[PDB]
């Protein structure tokens, strides 16, 4: 369900569309 709370890419995909996702903070 949430992505990995170590991933840079985390970050910039969270303001897209196709990222809208939970990482696990």
């Amino acid at each position: 369900n949430c992505w990995r709370a170590e991933s840079d890419e985390a970050r910039r995909c969270y303001n897209d569309p196709k990222c809208s996702d939970s990482v696990c903070k």
